[PDB]
């Protein structure tokens, strides 16, 4: 199965992680109440994912996007969060785990700011927080995100809420776009497990301002 090679922090590839992770922490609305309250993370390590099985899985999916979209996959490196990271660089992404209540249904959601991914790692809202103190905002525990390959296709731009259970006909993806009204960052959405590759996955803590 899954075999995780450690990046060297004097590595180029170390050095590219982990600045579109620092250089990507936004304000939110919550004034931090789900991720916590920094400016800055404290990245302990990072790891690429070695998966054969899955990659094949991704690599097959991309061909079939490419068909359909022009010949072009259309892939991005996003953020992702979740308290399942474990399953997710082990078995996949899974879309059997995504439920319809979502803002754009039943997809996988993923951020190009790793601060809004950072707000899903202990759960919804941030759960009760790490497992340790039940601290939301804890600048001790260590936590995981993953920085992913992301196949996106022809993406539906989409500004409001819009329950889906698959992408929109003739569509491999949902970008739910900014508003004045709505989203004040965009979020991608994909509604197929094989069209993300959990390529990195970083372990950090988060810095008190
Ligand atoms: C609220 C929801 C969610 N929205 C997101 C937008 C950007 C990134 C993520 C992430 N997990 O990194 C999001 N997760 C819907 C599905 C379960 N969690
Ligand atoms: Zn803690």
């Amino acid at each position: 199965g899954t075999i995780l090679l450690d990046l060297a922090p004097e590595d180029k590839e170390y050095q590219s992680v982990e600045e579109e992770m620092q250089s990507t922490i936004r304000e939110h609305r919550d004034g931090g109440n789900a991720g916590g309250i920094f400016n800055r993370y404290n990245v302990i390590r990072i790891q690429k994912v070695v998966n054969k099985k899955l990659r094949e899985r991704f690599c097959h999916r991309q061909k079939e996007v490419s068909e359909e979209n022009h010949n072009h996959h259309n892939e991005r490196m996003l953020f992702h969060g979740s308290p399942f990271i474990n399953a997710i660089i082990h078995k996949g992404f899974d879309e059997r785990h995504a439920y319809i209540g979502g803002m754009f249904g039943a997809g996988i959601y993923f951020a190009e700011n790793s601060s809004k991914s950072n707000q899903y790692v202990y759960g919804i809202g941030g759960g009760t927080g790490c497992p340790t103190h039940k601290d939301r905002s804890c600048y001790i525990c260590h936590r995981q995100m993953l920085f992913c390959r992301v196949t996106l296709g022809k993406s539906f731009l989409q500004f409001s809420t819009m329950k889906m259970a698959h992408a929109p006909p003739g569509h491999h993806s949902v970008i739910g776009r900014p508003s004045v009204n709505g989203l004040a960052y965009a979020e991608y959405v994909i509604y197929r497990g094989e069209q993300a590759y959990p390529e990195y996955l970083i372990t950090y803590q988060i810095m008190k301002p």
